[PDB]
């Protein structure tokens, strides 16, 4: 019942952090909003392949958007997701 | 330098958990020590595909076991995996 309702929400997130890339992406939005090019030039990643990881959190829920006329600025969205990389980000991100 | 290895010791965590078998033994495993069949009682798996798992976890780092003559008894192993499960039971496992 609730346990394979459960079990299948938390994979969806589980599965959509378990990326090198994907990973490097939250982490750097932890409790902090960054444009398309903040990104890029923190993580040394193609714009489009950018845009593929960018695309598969957006689609599963782990960040939202927010539109400068043109520019577009990403952050943290779920709870779930922001309780989930603040502990990531003390265990490995050395704060 | 650091950051794709520390990405990487992540995601090797983070893939191991993103799976929703695995990720109901870790859970069940939260402050408690289980033996191979308190597990398939509890999971409604087969030991063959339970054992499977079960390798998983322990290549990776996840879960220790301990021996009472032939009765293996599984725990949680990585403080890092410890605190993952504590922050899932909190947002999923309504604890």
């Amino acid at each position: 019942k609730d346990m394979e309702q459960n079990s299948a929400k938390a994979v969806v997130l589980l599965k959509a952090m378990a990326n090198e890339r994907r990973l490097q992406i939250l982490c750097m939005l932890h409790n902090q909003e960054l444009s398309v090019g903040e990104l890029c030039a923190k993580l040394q990643l193609s714009q489009s392949a950018l845009s593929q990881h960018l695309a598969w959190l957006r689609r599963d829920g782990l960040v939202t958007t927010r539109k400068e006329a043109q520019t577009v600025y990403y952050t943290l969205k779920s709870e779930e997701v922001k309780a989930m990389i603040k502990l990531l980000h003390s265990l490995y991100c050395e704060e």
